[PDB]
């Protein structure tokens, strides 16, 4: 049988032309080949996973195809047919990578939420039961769990809870005062509620992506200045209890991750660091100590808290450490190796193409944003209507991947005694690439009325597929089986100091939209942490 | 674009022929017309929210619905393949034709070749082994109540996505009692806050089970002392104590939930779990009169609990021909379910028969015979899915295929009778004619005979259910109207022996349920629109042989 999908004529024409240009195997590589054949898909699938996976996966080609089409329509409406055509061509041939493409015309990527609207209003967007604002710890924890479950299904990416412990403390104290618990059973009641939360957030084939952030004293003071709990108390008056509550959780998981063997929430510590020292050295020494066991907390370093006290400021990171009330509605990544391949070694041409493609990506992000707005107006994204997800606090994200491979193809990498590295010219070249992307991102605000950011994305699948497409198009000229999601590859034989220095040079140019992975005593570890923080690295972890 | 789905030639031929013979409209009615067009489907979906507001769902609903036409089409194809393998091409073609034109109704059709319909579980494996079919986190057997509750919740969520229908937990309170007592003994709770700790876990459980568009369908059963003693004779808790030694603790805990739910159902307005009380009733009286009077009392407020009446506990004793009640609304016995329901469109046969009852019965027998084969095919497919490791509920002994019926469903008994000229109106309201009652008897007895033969024919047990048919009642009527026009005057077919809305004396309604509930072994429900008054009426209904009923308010 053949089934009719009812596209506009011009889109049909476009897809026919692209098919003729690139062949069926490009489409197959893009996930628009056999994958759209339900019988093949189903019979192949049915040969760790169970049936629940099937119903999730079966529709992904189809909702991708619809999303591509819808984005094309909106781009045509906004900028004209040629632009829309060019974007579709770029997405299908792999010059760019639309993330969560099966969701791109239906819902947004991620957000790091505050729990205040929950505490104050409960969960009125759910009708199957009425949920009065909580008044005890058990209710609060339930509500939080349900909120996470609901948000994971209203979005494609991470659910961040950086101020979780702030609001948890309040219900701990309130419960304590009203004698719901015996004091001698406080810690048991706390750890119980940790267990309930942690257990519920590690349930399926894979768990939703959540983030916790250990806020230091500076961040707590800065974020919640003036703000009050429900009882009228000032939040800033309980900084030491909130800290105490966070440390308890951190200690608890390090013991418990052995036993119960869970991943989430992904843990980040946010520390204000200036002039060679931590402004909250206690918290820093605590995290440094805790991490000794598993190295399970990511180090977030900042030199300022102005961002967290219409152009958007605040850190956005797909792994963790996204600031409170910050996110991204969509990421679209630039294939930098493609551009290298298209440039033929000419760096001027490289930068002209880069610039042009980043400009296209902005137009697509704008179009996606308009579609999200359409979804909101259609009553489909209640997290917006209920002011939990804020569109004015979401970036459009320009992604980058394959910086190293791109530089390599340009002949700007080498190897000396200290292993693999960029050449001097290669460092200048990366400087220029990143400065160009920055320039365009910054122009974006005035151009389209919302803020753009940049991230060196994890690219778990993109790093493979973009490489495959480039190999398909450029053959032996593209030697890499996979593109890199760090400034210098994880597997690379290179001195740790170079790695660190690169991160110290380039992390700032993406405003912390990157991570550094670095593979006998506390003071040693802490000396290293300080050394890395001194060099300007904004987000890192040891393995 | 035109997208290829890779069917065998015979199936494509068949579908094209059916298309030529019935027209696109029938396919559109069946869910295989414009619904397969992702663009039309999506464009449609995103403005229903606009129409909603004009008249008076969110994006999470989109990803659920978009694939249903497609997984139904695959399921139909797969069932056709398996039926061709098992019984030959003519049968398979016949079944596909019947399914598409509305002679039968395949339930959960978008799931039918992928997972089973329903089960009423025991929580013993969860208590003893935890949730080892989940890998995202380790889940050792619970030691405390809070953990037990969490595990039950996650089990429900997990099982709800491994099946299409209800998740029944008949012995929930049996196992919850244990953890309550255990935490009381070890001083986890202060005695003086014991009731508070319990209600907190009633809250947690109940919140979570009413908290998705629509919540998973769950069932609770108040087991009377007879059921508890009969089911759990010889069984022990993890501490080695006999469960039967705790009958009065289990009862008290069950009454506590029923009381709390009644008080709380108003405040929070939730629906689940669906409450049934299972009561042993013999020769004019409740064998557990205490529990019956309690239920009677607590129902005075919302009538939120359904009455399950049985004359025997033999079936449920210890829990190869399968015995035990199966009901899609509530009251399925412990360790009972159905892997699939396929309903016979009885009005269709009325229309086909032209008024002749022997023709009617010949066609019916043939249809039920075909349905049996379809159910046998679906069963084999589920077994394939099990061997492919896709249905861990079976691998971990929570879902039991040998404890699952293949279900022959029925809908439109009344409308079928009316089309046949076998209904009327007398002084006590609408009713069957004398000949109509015999006709209904013959229908049910014929299905019964075929069901009983099926066991020898196919090696598993068949049951019968007068299904709720929330959608089938409309679609079947519509299709019949499309095929037969004004000879099918009903906008909707009925899911009770007598239409809920019909002006007919309660006594007749009761009488009909008393005549026919047993023929479908309790696969039906009777809705009927001071305390002693209520109790007397309950007893009057039970004496008449009604097996499952409720009052509406």
């Amino acid at each position: 049988m053949k089934v009719q999908y009812s596209f506009e004529r011009e889109f049909e024409e476009l897809m026919s032309d692209l098919l003729s240009k690139y062949g069926y195997e490009m489409f197959q590589m893009d996930g628009l080949g056999d994958q759209l054949d339900v019988v093949k898909f189903t019979e192949d699938f049915v040969r760790v996973t169970n049936i629940s996976t099937y119903f999730i996966e079966i529709s992904k080609p189809h909702t991708y195809l619809y999303s591509l089409y819808r984005i094309w329509q909106k781009m045509k409406e906004m900028f004209g047919k040629g632009v829309a055509d060019e974007f579709v061509e770029a997405q299908i041939n792999g010059a760019v990578y639309l993330h969560d493409r099966h969701h791109a015309a239906l819902m947004p990527y991620c957000f790091a939420y505050t729990l205040k609207p929950i505490v104050e209003k409960g969960l009125p967007f759910i009708k199957t039961i009425k949920s009065e604002p909580a008044k005890h710890l058990s209710t609060f924890i339930q509500h939080v769990i349900q909120f996470v479950m609901f948000a994971s299904n209203q979005s494609s990416g991470a659910v961040g809870l950086p101020d979780f412990f702030v609001w948890m403390w309040y219900f701990v104290k309130k419960d304590l005062k009203e004698g719901i618990i015996p004091r001698d059973k406080l810690d048991w009641y706390i750890e119980q509620h940790f267990q309930i939360l942690t257990y519920s957030l590690n349930q399926p084939t894979q768990s939703p992506y959540t983030n916790f952030t250990y806020l230091d004293r500076n961040y707590i003071k800065a974020i919640f200045e003036g703000e009050r709990y429900p009882d009228g108390s000032l939040i800033t008056d309980h900084v030491e209890d909130i800290i105490a509550l966070q440390k308890h959780y951190w200690e608890w998981v390090s013991r418990e991750r052995e036993r119960q063997m869970f991943t989430f929430p992904v843990l980040t510590a946010s520390l204000l660091y200036k002039d060679g020292k931590f402004l909250d050295e206690d918290s820093a020494r605590f995290i440094n100590k805790i991490n000794m066991k598993w190295q399970d907390t990511n180090w977030y370093i900042s030199d300022s808290i102005d961002a967290v006290a219409e152009k958007l400021k605040g850190r956005m990171n797909s792994i963790g450490g996204s600031d409170l009330n910050i996110g991204s509605f969509k990421v679209i990544t630039v294939n930098l190796p493609r551009i290298a391949l298209e440039s033929g070694g000419d760096r001027e041409k490289y930068l002209q193409i880069l610039r042009h493609r980043v400009q296209l990506i902005k137009k697509a992000l704008a179009a996606v944003r308009e579609i999200i707005k359409e979804r909101i107006s259609e009553g489909l994204l209640p997290l917006y209507e209920n002011g939990l997800m804020l569109l004015n606090r979401q970036y459009g994200t320009i992604g980058v991947t394959g910086v190293w491979e791109s530089a390599s193809i340009m002949g700007l990498t080498t190897e000396d005694i200290d292993g693999l590295k960029y050449t001097e010219e290669g460092e200048v070249f990366v400087d220029n690439v990143l400065d160009t992307i920055r320039e365009e991102a910054e122009k974006g605000y005035h151009e389209y009325g919302f803020t753009f950011n940049i991230e060196q994305v994890p690219a778990e699948k993109a790093a493979v597929t973009l490489a495959q497409k480039d190999r398909f198009l450029f053959g032996e000229k593209q030697p890499f089986e996979i593109y890199s999601n760090q400034w210098v590859p994880l597997m690379a034989n290179t001195d740790v100091l170079n790695r660190i220095r690169y991160s110290g040079k380039w992390d700032k140019k993406v405003s912390g939209g990157a991570i550094l992975h670095i593979n006998k005593t506390e003071e040693e570890s802490f000396n290293m942490v300080k050394m890395i923080a001194d060099m300007g690295v904004m987000y890192f972890a040891f393995n």
